[PDB]
């Protein structure tokens, strides 16, 4: 059948509609942080065609703490959003955690997002539902593809059908992740023929270390992102920094800031020359 269409704006995901780049950065840092990177991505999407989609988080929760820079708080967090919004008037994102806060971010915010981690947790679907914006249900690294249509099923029923699914990677053996390529379709599939995603730096994060052979970082986002787009995604997902983030030059992986126009390019022609070709299939 043809793909289903969440549409976000002038822009609109769907499998057979180009990838539509979620960018951004990590953890929300300085209300100015942002802009070379709010600013940065905004240029090149432009001069190249490729919609846009600002992506930044109000918050941490995960690994370090007792405070430990744990981001914005969702007041001061939401301010900023609000600046860079109109600076040059784009659409953003953000994951919630716990319930409650899940309108207040349901208004600067165009896609919100649900954390891998609490996926299996309803009263968040529920309390997502309960809203009626776009979803982004980021797929756990221990689900196989085939359960997502489990996440999205609730979801309609909670009222919501705006839904979104961002593939990252699942565990391969102890510390490291991967992704099969076949994975998207099946997702795809069982994902009423939604639209799914591919987060290339949360997923390369690990996929990089299998030490011995690793025991200290290295990147190759563009040689493992094109992968993903040269089978069929509806969007990509990366996040930037000029030396590499203070959240991203420790946690995940991380795009140079100015590494990435040409990055893109090679995504645009190699997605090109996909959404281009006549569908074929070979099971006969």
């Amino acid at each position: 059948m043809k793909q289903k269409v969440v549409s976000i704006g002038d822009i609109n995901v769907a499998n057979d509609l180009p990838f539509v780049l979620f960018g951004g950065m990590n953890v929300l840092e300085s209300r100015d942080l942002a802009m070379r990177i709010c600013e940065h991505y905004v240029t090149v999407t432009q001069k190249l065609g490729i919609p846009y989609v600002f992506k930044a988080s109000f918050d941490k929760a995960n690994r370090s703490s007792i405070h430990s820079y744990r981001g914005p708080g969702l007041e001061e967090g939401m301010k900023i959003f609000q600046e860079l919004k109109q600076t040059f008037g784009v659409k953003i994102i953000t994951d919630v955690h716990e319930p409650s806060q899940a309108q207040p971010v349901a208004d600067v915010v165009d896609v919100i997002q649900l954390p891998a981690f609490l996926a299996r947790q309803t009263d968040l679907v529920e309390a997502m539902a309960k809203t009626g914006a776009v979803i982004n249900v980021k797929k756990p690294q221990f689900v196989s593809p085939g359960q997502m249509g489990n996440i999205v099923d609730k979801f309609k029923e909670g009222g919501n059908e705006k839904v979104i699914l961002c593939d990252r990677g699942a565990n391969f053996g102890y510390d490291n992740l991967v992704v099969d390529m076949l994975g998207f379709s099946i997702m795809k599939k069982v994902s009423g023929n939604s639209p799914v995603i591919f987060d290339v730096t949360h997923a390369l994060q690990c996929r990089d270390p299998f030490v011995a052979a690793s025991g200290g970082r290295r990147a190759q986002v563009a040689e493992l992102a094109r992968a993903g787009m040269a089978v069929g995604l509806a969007g990509l997902f990366i996040e930037a920094h000029p030396d590499p983030e203070h959240a991203k030059c420790d946690g995940p992986s991380a795009l140079p800031l100015a590494k990435l126009e040409p990055f893109l390019k090679q995504m645009k022609a190699i997605d090109d020359l996909v959404k281009g070709f006549e569908e074929l299939d070979t099971s006969k």
